[PDB]
Parts: structure tokens; C-alpha cells; sequence
């Protein structure tokens, strides 16, 4: 595994947040989403009935994996991570296990994870995946229902509106039927997976944590796994903003990575125009790389599946400043 | 016609700019539209082939004429004007003459002009219409091709990219086949039409100007017609920002937007403050001018959050001031 | 003390953040301050030599206590709290103990705390005070030097740049010579003090905490004291955003800003909408919590245009809702 | 005069808008200025009594000609133009003719035009000047009083509030006593003047127009004069946005220049955060230079005499993109 050595020198990567939440764009019935526009279903407790129907409008005419990767490559990013399934429970790939997915449920009728995976392979970029293994608002036994004693970017961590029976909920049902199967699907198809990013488990047993680890190992041996998953079930540690240099779970390979956004939201949002300046993006990348931390910078694709104009402008301007500085 | 008397005391009205241009939202291939996001097809000379295909994505799940009118009524607006067909040539009604329309060409498969017309009738608001009688970028013989000696919010006034033959163009073909017929359609259906707003003709004969006037008169007698159409072919005059302080009825109206674009746009967040909207309305009404304030509906057919907030805040300030 | 009963029904109050930090306006040598523009001295570790010199530029021509209070009263705010001295150590009153103050050190040469105190009295508003009893970046033995094991809105909690000798620092020197004396000054002059807001002590002994409590009690008996000061040394509790849905009187209050900064800042245009301000006030008042909404005065001592607009628009919506 | 040849290859220049209007910052008594924050005195018809008093607050601690020029030079700008006196009538130099100036009337007590002129000389940049030869709101017989039949960025073109006697006004009084003398002062001192930018005359006789031309010629022979001044009294033509390629006064030397701002205001303004993107600044410069037009890009200094943070960021980012493009 010299995939470890490559990750040491990778430095820069593109993250993609895309789903049904992108269509609403941080706006619901004349009122604003939280800082996080992807959390909008939980924020307004939108019935799966209504939220799911967004799938019927999902027809991103200007989606183009080739261009998205081409941009990423031109900004010097060596890998591309993408959301296979967020908390909303909607898969952005052709899931055999659940028909609540982009291919089956939308007019678009195309596997986005597939196109990106291929585009990356052809452009010579590594391909990473992200999957919400705990939270699933579409699933009756969705995770988080025994972990609401803290506030969120929405309301509850689980779907407490469609399924108001915390006392008679059992995540084991959700894990065996959707989670473990869907993780197999994405790790089986879409060629070589170089990175796998998971959420901090809240309603997940140690068995279920170890299960996923083994599942990824058996299917994608060379795949580097994120620390969020389990304390003895990772390769590289994900540092979360407040864990950045001027408790700490040991990194035995000495691999570190920090996910960040260009504006204040991961999912796309009309009202969020607070785009980090070219200078800020370059300077933060510089700081993280100097402390041996990979910078995973997120683009939130819009309803037509385009990179927001200002997101592109600033990504390219940040590259220019970096290049100009490396000659000076 | 006491429709004249009502227009004198109308004061406030809602304008709706909605079409395929709303889906792009002032953004095309990583580059920004002009101040006017509705002019985006001309701005980037987008082939009718590509631009038209936007119709396939047009599925506004959260469109609701009832609510849009309810908002308008709550802000004190007495009439609602809507775009039947803009310069893009795409009809937002069920046009028998052209299949390039919301009902036939989109998954949505619904007559928006119809729903709004009905919603207005039931809510007790008058219903106005707007139609681009000159410019049509979808039509081979689209107007503006003999009037490019001045700059626009796009490139050329006409579709000079799909149809680059200015020398062998003839608008008479476009007028007889699409324009006059489509004006009949909207003025025939959708109940009583109280106002009709037209563009300044550039490539339109006096005959064609008088034709439309007579067509509207014959179909909608009570309908008040905008001055833009023709010098002896109107009831009320439209003042254009720089004309703010002959109308034989003594009727005047000024169209304005909440931000800087008529059509919806992501990057345009320059929403006029509640205070500005109220103060401008106050000024225009005090000089006997009707304020037609435009909402540019987004891809899901929603009133932009900040557009709603400011419209309602502007009403509050007006109400608070009328008690004080 | 029916000052307790009044605080129960007070509901709305104005907060004022003003000092030398207001002149820089979240900007230093081509680079941005934190979310908190008042913390700018710590953020860039600006020498007291340089930062203090800002006093020479402090000449706010358009400062007017009368108008500031008049605005507050028109928005329905029943009391006005003001910064006597922030972490920067610069007093905004005529301090006999330290010449590092607005009256002595500036061309302005006027006691701002005085004018506001008077303006409030004449307008029929209660007058509150805020004093940084722990942190003082101007003082050699400024507090926070044994509490840097956590991150701030600047760099260190103390002035670690002018005075880099944490090992040979002693806060007792600072407390006896500046803090206790200056607290006496503000609580002695400027008429009746109805509220007193203090910071969470980090480098303050229980003795020093009790000292301040007794000092305020002896000088301003009717004055309600904030919970931040000491666990058995308050009347009302200050809830800090994340504490929103023991107080023996059953009194609670939450401080908030209109944008994301307390001190004024050019680049911070993220003004909470009229709707947001009203709705948050409504929520807090419904849960028996007083809303203390902060205005950060600009270099000329003006209420920022958008701060005023939104405060008045928020009042309008509240009034409109109380009739509806 | 090979000053003509240098102007042909100059391409990029910095403009400085600074005065009493900068202290108000597009804000007066809770209400906003026009697009133009420098026009604020006319906008709210602020008495000379009140407006003039701003001089007492003018103490820009962080003003530094060296740094301003250093920035300009680093962005590749070959000359720096500055406002000696705008419409407000307030001179930013040590005027012997009028005590309504930065040196005499302010705590600052320093000649800004001087420091910049020197800073430019030492850094190896040419030095240009701008003077409002027609409009003067401080002068009783200020110009514009017979030209109010059109709307402005304020109210009237002249000071119609302090001096409401259009019928008994005579500009000849203003020209002989302030204008011609003050133009001599700035063209006599502050070393070599390479460029001189004037306003379109509205209330100025042909004699008075020719007078200024001759005055500049006699004092600064090598100085290139702007077309705005007079039809037979210039070297290079100033194109005003709507005169840019995809009536036209002939340019005999073939010299063209276009003034533009980074945001929508010339003078500094708090509420105007509409900063043209790095991409826009570079692309516009590219377009103008390709059509043989010099790009004069304006910085509006703030109350402390600093280049606004975002103005600097975008100027430097625009340089980076230009440099990156000239290697690619």
C-alpha cells in the first residue's frame, strides 16, 4: 500500500455535496435554512413524502463530471471525494437495495457517483467516497434517536416527525437492511476507492463499526479510512477546524486531513454569498499543508449540477496566488 | 369604463417575471449575466436548441398562484401583471399557435397564466398581461434585426446567432404567424384583462401597431393599454425611472424591481431595503403614478425569501406611517 | 427595590460597544479582524504605544446621546447599557485614576458615559454599565495571563506582547491600582445605575469578586448585578445564546448583536433581518428573558445606517403583530 | 516629449479619491449617499459650515504614500493620479490661495499631494493630478449654476443651498480668484506632472478653457492633458465606459485612457461592498490594453487613509491571474 505515501503528498482535494437539499437551496416556505443547507429536511422537519418528491424536479441539465474534475485538476487537487448518501437517506448512485436514489427516482436517470468515478480515472485523479452510516431520515429506524440530548444544524438528529416512536425504534433493523448493504454496493462498483469518509457514530454498536471497517478492507484493501468511523478502525485522522495547530486520536501512518467549504454551507444555498476570498483559501491550504494536513475543499453543486460561479472564480484565483508565490 | 377610475386609485401592483431564463439564474458556463438575468439568452447567444431544452428541467414543484396573490393582497397591491411571453419567445400559457410553451414543452404541463388569472379573480385582484410583440429570439424572423445600431442588456436585439441573415429577414412573417395570433389567444382566454403592457416597437409597422390596439379593443374593451405600444394607441403612459418627478385620461404607472434584475438571479442579492420600497411607492403615489413592483420567481416557482420579507416589511412601515 | 419588578417587565434594552477599536473597524494592515472587531488589539497584538495613539484620531463629530436614546425609546427599549471600559483598558468616561480615557487622551475631550447617563435620565430610560474587571491589555499586570490554555477571539486573553513575563505577573497590582478604584468612579458618578454587567472572572480571587459586589451594593443599592461576576454575587443571570430554551429573583437577560460583531466593522454587513430581530425578541420575552440588542457606534459616533433601519423595521413588525 | 511614447506602453495606473467626503463614507443622518459617495455634500445639500467642520476630524493615522505606491508598483501600475481638489472645493495640498485645505484646516497638518508625488518619484512611478476646474461647492460663485437642466449624482451641480442666487452668480469671480491660481500652485510645485485630468466644462468660457491649457503648457510642458478640458486643448482622450470598443473626438497622438473603480463608488463608502472580482479587473484591463486604452483603476482611501482591505486583495489577485496568464 503506497496509497499511504501518495496521501502524504496529495495536499489538496475537491469535496462534492449534492442531493435533493440542493434544489431547495437553503430556502423553505419563505424562511432560511441553518448555516448548513444540506440539513434543511431536519431544520423544517419536511415529511419524506414532500422532501422525496424533490426527486421529480432533479434534472441537472448542465452536470458534467469531465469539467468538474478538469477544474479540480487545474487547481492542483489530486483526489475528489463525493457524497454517495447524506443524512437525507437519498443515494446519488444506482442502489439495488433502495429505489430512493438519483437513477430510479429522478427524470435525470443517471448514476452521478459513476460518471465522477470514471471522469477521475480518465483525468488521473484518485476517487474518494462519503456515506452517512448512522443518520438516515428516510429510514423508519434512522440513527440518532438515542442522542438528541444535544442541539444540531436542524432539529433532532433522527427523523422524529415521520417516525415519532423513539421508545419503539431499533437501528439494527436499519443497519442490516440498508447501511451495510449500501456500503458494499459503493465499495464493490465504481472502480478503485482511494479514500472513505464516515460520520462520528452516535447510535452505532462497536460490532457495526468493526463490520463496516472489515467490509471496506475486504472490498477496497488500498482504501484509506477516516478516523470518525472507529477508534481502532482507521488509517488517517480527520481534524475538525478546532483541532488545527497554531482527545487527539493517534495517527499511526502520520496521515491528517481537514474538510472545509468556500462559503459557510456544504450543500448549495442562494442566500449564502459569503465566499472565502482567494487569499483566505490559499493561506489556509498553505497553513494545513505546512502542518502535514490535507485540505479537502468542498464545492456544493446547484440545482442544474453546476459549480457556483464564485466557487470556481475563487478556486482558480487561489491557485494563481499559490503559483505566483511558489515562483516568488 | 370605470376601470379608468379604479386605475387612478390602484397605486400598488405586483409584476411577475418567469420563464426558462429563471432556471439559469443569471449564470451561464461559469460567467455572470448582465444586470438583466432574463436577457441571458441574448447575452451569451445561447442556441434555441440548447436554451429551449431548459423546458425539460422546468418542474416548479412549489409554484402556488393562490399564495403569490395572497402575498400581493396582504402588501395592498390591487392588480397583478405577468409575462405571457418575454423576448426568449417561450409562452408561459397553453398557446395553440406555438408548442414552444410551458404546457406542451415542460414536465410541469400546466398553464401558469391560467392559474394566476383564476387566483386573482377568486382573491378579488385585477389581472394584467405583458407580451413582447417585437422581439422573439425563438422566431427565425424575430424583431430587432434592423435596430442593432444601439447596445442592449445582451448582444443584439434579435437572434443574430441562430439566424445570421439580417439582409434576408422579414418580420411580417413573424407577426402574421405568431405575434397577432398569440396576442388574440391571451386576450381571448384568461377572463377579464384589466391592463396590457407592451415593449417599445423597433421593427414594427404603424399598421402592425394599430392592428394590436384594435385586436385588444375588440377582445378586451375595458383593458387599459400601455403607451409603449403606439403614440395614438394607449390609455395610460409608462414612465421609465428617468421620467419621474400626453396622458388624456391622466393615468401613469412605473415598473420597478426589488433587486437590480427582473428575471431571478442567484448572485443578485442587492434587495432594496423595506424603507426604500415604501419611500419610492410613497413618492410615485404622491405624484399620481402607480408603482408596479416586480417579483422574479425562482426555478421552483417560489417568491425569493428576501423579496417576500422586504415586501411585507415595506407594508408594515407604510401602515405604521398611515396611523402616525 | 421595585427595580427588580421593572426588570421583569423591561423586555428590551440597547447595548453600546464603543472605543478605540471602533476607529480601526475590523481592519488592520490590509488584514481582517475576527468575528469580534473589539478584540482587534489582541488579534494582531497591537502595541499599547500604537493602539493608544488611536485616541489622537478619536473626534466623533456626529455623536449625539439624545438621538441614540431617542432611537432606543422609539424601538420600545426601556434601558441602555454602555461599555465604560472594554478589554483594551481604555475608559470612555473621565477617570481620575487613569488618564488612558476619552476625556483626557482624545481631541473630543468629552465624557460619553456622562452624556448617555444624562440623555437616558431626561428621556426616562434606566442606565446600565459594563466594565472588564479581569482583562486589561493597557495594564502591565492585566488579567488572563494564567488562563491561556483555551483559544480566544484574538490571540492571548492578556497583553502577552507588551508584557511577556507571565512568570513575574501579579493581578493584585492591577486590581488595587485600577480595577476597584475605576468601578467606584463609574458607580459613584453618572446618577442612578439600574444594571451592572461584568465578564466571567478567569484571573480574579473570590475576595476580589466579593469586593466588587460589596462596592456596587454600598454605592448603587438598587443596581441589579449580572451572574458572570460571582456564584453568590448577583441578582439576574446572563444566558449566552447556547443557554436559551439558579436565579432567586427569577430574572434573566441575553445580550445579542444586529450583525456578527459587537464593536463596529466595515466588512461586517451581515445585519440580522427586521423579521429575525423581532422573532428573537419575541422568543426571549415569551421565555421571560430580557433582550439586550447591541449597537456598535462607528468612528464618527453614529448608529450604522442598516442598524437603525432594521431596529425601526423590527419595531414596526412587532407593533403590526400586536394589533393583528 | 517621449512622455507620449511612455503613455502608449503605460497600460495600468492607480487613481486616488480622498477628501472630507471619505469621513462620512456614503452615510449621512441615517440615510445612504448615491452610487457616488464623494458627491455626498450635493446629495444632502450639507452646509459648507457643517461639511467643512469634517476637516477637524481628518487625522488619518495610517496614511502612508510609500505603501500606496508600493502596492501600485507590485500590481504593475506605471503611474498614480490623485485628487488635488474635488467638487467639494477642499484642496488635499498646501494651497497659498485658499486655507480650505488638508494642511491648514486639519489636525493632520500634512500635504498629501506632496508625500504621494515624492513617494512616486522615489519608487520610479510617474505622477498625475486631477482638479475640478468647473464645480466648487465651497465657492460662492461655484460652477454649474447655469447647467441644472439635467440630473446629477447629488442634487444641483452648484452649491444651490448656501448660495441660492443663480440670477446674481458670476463664475468669472471664482475662476480668477481660486481656479486659475490653484491650478498654477499644483502645476508649479510637486515636481514633474506626467498627466492632468480635468472635468467636462459646463460653466466655463472658451477663454478660461484655453487659459488652463496654456497655464499647464507653460508650467508642465511634458504633461499630457485630458480631452475633457477642451476640443483643441488635449493630448490623450478619456473614454467613459459607453465609449469602449466591442462624437468620437480625434486623438492625434493616438493616446486613450479609461478611469474605473473596484466597487461602484469613487470616494470611500461603508455600505458599498460590491468589489469587482479579481477575474473582472484582469479581464477589463486585458480588453482595454488590447484596444490601446490605458486602464486607470481607482482606490477610494478610508478615514484612516488606508487602502480598503478588499480593494488591495482584488488588485493583487488580479495581478496574479494576469501573471499566470502571461506565462500560460
Amino acid at each position: 500500500n503506497d496509497n499511504v505515501a501518495w496521501f502524504k503528498q496529495a495536499k489538496y482535494g475537491m469535496m462534492i455535496h449534492w442531493g435533493l437539499y440542493s434544489l431547495l437551496a437553503g430556502e423553505y416556505r419563505g424562511e432560511s435554512s441553518s448555516a448548513y443547507a444540506e440539513w434543511i429536511q431536519s431544520k423544517f422537519q419536511i415529511p419524506n413524502a414532500e422532501y422525496g418528491n424533490l426527486a421529480t424536479a432533479f434534472n441537472p441539465l448542465y452536470f458534467d463530471a469531465k469539467k468538474i474534475v478538469a477544474l479540480a485538476k487545474q487547481c492542483g487537487m489530486q483526489y475528489l471525494v463525493v457524497t454517495t448518501k447524506h443524512h437525507d437517506g437519498f443515494a446519488m448512485y444506482h442502489s439495488k437495495v433502495d429505489a430512493y436514489n438519483v437513477y430510479d427516482a429522478t427524470p435525470f436517470h443517471r448514476d452521478i457517483i459513476g460518471e465522477l468515478a470514471e471522469a477521475c480515472q480518465k483525468a488521473g485523479l484518485k476517487f474518494g467516497l462519503y456515506y452517512s452510516q448512522d443518520l438516515d431520515w428516510h429510514d423508519p429506524n434512522g440513527g440518532g434517536y438515542k442522542s438528541n440530548d444535544v442541539e444540531t444544524a436542524g432539529t433532532t438528529w433522527d427523523n422524529s416527525w415521520d417516525f415519532p416512536d423513539e421508545d419503539q425504534k431499533n437501528f439494527d433493523l436499519c443497519f442490516d437492511n440498508k447501511i451495510l448493504p449500501q456500503i458494499k454496493e459503493i465499495m464493490s462498483n465504481y472502480g478503485d476507492i482511494a479514500t472513505a469518509w464516515f460520520d462520528v457514530p452516535m447510535t452505532l454498536s462497536e460490532a457495526q463499526s468493526q463490520t463496516i471497517y472489515d467490509t471496506v478492507r475486504e472490498l477496497q484493501p488500498n482504501c484509506l479510512i477516516n478516523s470518525r468511523l472507529g477508534n481502532g478502525k482507521y488509517d488517517f485522522v480527520s481534524l475538525g477546524d478546532n483541532e488545527i495547530p497554531k482527545g487527539f486520536k493517534p495517527s499511526p501512518l502520520g496521515l491528517y486531513a481537514t474538510a472545509g467549504t468556500i462559503n459557510d454551507s456544504w450543500g448549495f444555498s442562494y442566500h449564502d454569498q459569503n465566499w472565502k476570498t482567494p487569499r483566505t483559501l490559499y493561506r489556509y491550504k498553505q497553513h494545513l499543508n505546512d502542518f502535514g494536513i490535507n485540505y479537502l475543499l468542498n464545492v456544493g453543486l446547484d440545482p442544474l449540477g453546476r459549480v457556483p460561479m464564485m466557487a470556481e472564480e475563487n478556486l482558480l484565483a487561489a491557485k494563481a496566488l499559490e503559483d505566483e508565490a511558489n515562483r516568488l
